[PDB]
Parts: structure tokens; C-alpha cells; sequence
């Protein structure tokens, strides 16, 4: 489906994004909640930061469809080189 837009790339996305600076707009937009924000803030911070998004990426695959536009719009204003990877953009 769409997804698989974000999937095939879970593994820059994992990685790059600091779920931290998405979750008040995510929020805002309310495709999570406070209790998902709290999920994915209070995990525990690892020496590898592989997988830091991992727990937001599998939260908002639950989301729909808004969970995924919303989700995109928050890489093209937070991490632009991310949305161009995602999206195809050049
Ligand atoms: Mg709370």
C-alpha cells in the first residue's frame, strides 16, 4: 500500500529522525496521542541509535491513511532529505 513508501525506507527513517522533534506536530495533528508520545519518548535511550524511530514508525503504521500524510508532512518540514527519499522527490 502507501506504506510501503515508509517501509521500504524503515531503516533511514529508524535511524535519523529524532522521534522528539515529530511528536508535537504528530500530535497537533492528532495522528498520536499523549500516550504514544510518552511511548516513544520514554524509551530508553540505547548506545545505538538505530532503531530511536522504530517505535513511532510501527505506531503510526496503525494510523491510516491521515497517520501517513500527516507523518510525511512532518519529513518534509523536519527532515527534508528524508521526505525526498520517501517520496521520490529530487
Ligand atoms: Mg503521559
Amino acid at each position: 500500500a502507501l506504506w510501503e513508501n515508509v517501509e521500504c525506507n524503515r531503516h533511514m527513517l529508524s535511524r535519523y529522525i529524532n522521534p522528539a522533534k515529530l511528536t508535537p506536530y504528530l500530535r497537533q495533528c492528532k495522528v498520536i496521542d499523549e500516550q504514544d508520545e510518552d511511548e516513544v519518548l520514554n524509551a530508553p535511550m540505547l548506545p545505538s541509535k538505530i532503531n530511536r524511530a522504530g517505535r513511532l514508525l510501527d505506531i503510526l503504521h496503525t494510523k491510516g491513511q491521515r497517520g501517513y500524510v500527516v507523518f510525511l508532512e512532518s519529513l518534509e518540514f523536519y527532515y527534508p532529505e528524508l521526505y525526498k527519499l520517501v517520496t521520490g522527490k529530487e
